């Protein structure tokens, strides 16, 4: 057969090789087409059945979800970033959409800090590069943790963020099926 | 109100280093960095859709100001077993890439048996590939993590050319923020 | 113009004091440096006696001035596909004492009733990193030990929270060190504007 | 019983959670402490019997060696370091012994290129820490390249490093059964 998987950016590199090495081990026959867009287009890209499974960090509403891995999420600035208190948080963000995007908004908002989005751009590696190069502050789960990067947290005025959640995600409504369960039935462990 | 396009390859690698430089000297001026596959950067430069470039692939028609120079290595899987004598199996990009074209030609003129086991669309399809040990890819010294081990000659890969990083700039359009800037980098690499 | 002694542990040797080594060499081109690396518990003999002019440590002192320099989350680590069977006692990755990690995970845990066992125990932190990610246990270490071998254990997998870890520049107030204080005054106005 | 690796600082963290990995899969039966000391001083280790096993990158004369690893060795600098041109090159090395310093210094007059200790420490932590902190240039394996650093090759002017092999030493002259019986699992599992 052909096994489409389709991934976010985000959990592509991090929780995918965990996976896709297991799923070429098993069934070793089997071709991988393993599709990568923006971590908002994975529901149409499994209700449309152009994937077979998906690797998200957006729990779906639709569609079971097995979780891989939870990661906590942190606030990042540059290693050598000053954190201005008294102005803004100056956010490097996402375009519309991305949960994160949503998320670190909503949760500045809930902690009357008054923010700014300070960089947009439409992939992560703008993302990245932009908090690398401090022009500002964002929020990515632990995983992103590079020597380039510190992270801000209570001290520097930053409210505490809900966790990541890496998660494989199967349509209900074969070989979709039994990868599901075979990931499900070594996850806990056996 | 200054478009850059990076590679997908040299977008985290190298262009912190400018970004950081355009929005500390000319702190008032609106940035849209658009990231596409590594083929795309001529054709994005010429069609004016950005005002300036940084890829890994020197183009033949435009200025290019070297941003820098680092060893390309061959990686696999930390755990991989490369089978020495059967083909060389390949975690590589679809077309086009001039990584896969280096990479082709560096096995074929060293006349070494190689296959595709795994083509790509994206660069985090073809990372997750190389960690989970479906086979080899070559890319510059900066993708070494612990996930990965190096390919040298003592598992039969030649040497590999080195990885430019390329900042790179249409002369033909009237774009001050293109020349001003591209001179302004030329300032700092060699003033 | 001197030669100052810095003492650094394993951990803020590593994080911060590449950080320190360029901020120091700038302002005093000419001043040699020399930098001592011990374990953390060690760091605070070290400044009184001075053997070092100054110490980059992560457990506060109480006899010394300490400039904050940085303040990281503290986070249990195991080998990323290493499995926590919930049921028994978690499998501990530690230094002997003294460590303050050490004693923080072990206050950390008998504080909220889960059990534990020593799993490994370790001489130096190379030892500790490599055995977390070899898969032998849990530790506990700032965020700054993330690495793609590891993956993070939180609350939904039965560990409390951690307090932070704090990577802080000390300088002895009873001496008489110009380099100690005046290097020490350079590094807060650079931390601080 | 109990088993007694040494490690050398560099190698201990970088290819020693596969083999003490490994060992605790075969032989969750053995309890293992894993002392690391400085590169040169893991000979004197093995010879003195106080470690049955030892992973270096410096090939010791009187033990059998097992190749784990050979990854190529580069030249290090900070990222934005700026390395001037005829002028000396500012090296940022161990104190004597880390082979690595004889190695760097060695291969340097291979090919007369005038240098200068610009920082010498005491221990890794403080030379990798020194080279981040861009006070001048080091040669280690490509397993610390990290986004603080640089590599340094021919195109800036110095000369082609040999390759680190990261390899499992054990005394055949003595009779550790559990030194011989980890060092075949290695062999026989680091070729399949």
């Amino acid at each position: 057969g052909v096994l489409t998987i389709g991934a976010s950016d985000e959990s592509a590199d991090t929780i995918l090789p965990f996976l896709l090495n297991r799923v070429s081990s098993v069934y070793p026959k089997l071709a991988l087409d393993v599709r990568v867009k923006r971590n908002a287009y994975m529901a149409e890209m499994l209700e449309s059945q152009e994937v077979d499974l998906m690797v998200t960090t957006h729990r779906p509403s639709a569609f079971k979800a097995l979780n891989l891995r939870t990661s906590p999420t942190h606030w990042y600035c540059a290693a050598e970033y000053i954190l201005q208190k008294g102005e803004p948080i100056p956010l490097v963000l996402l375009d519309d959409p991305s949960p994160f995007r949503d998320m670190v908004l909503a949760t500045l908002n809930k902690a009357d800090i008054p923010w700014r989005l300070a960089y947009v751009a439409s992939t992560l590696p703008a993302v990245r590069a932009a908090v690398k190069a401090g022009l500002g502050v964002t929020a990515r789960p632990v995983e992103m943790m590079s020597p380039d990067l510190r992270v801000l947290s209570g001290v520097d005025g930053l409210p505490p963020l809900p966790d990541t959640e890496y998660l494989l995600c199967y349509d209900p409504s074969e070989l979709a099926q039994v990868i599901y369960q075979a990931m499900e039935s070594y996850h806990n462990p056996w």
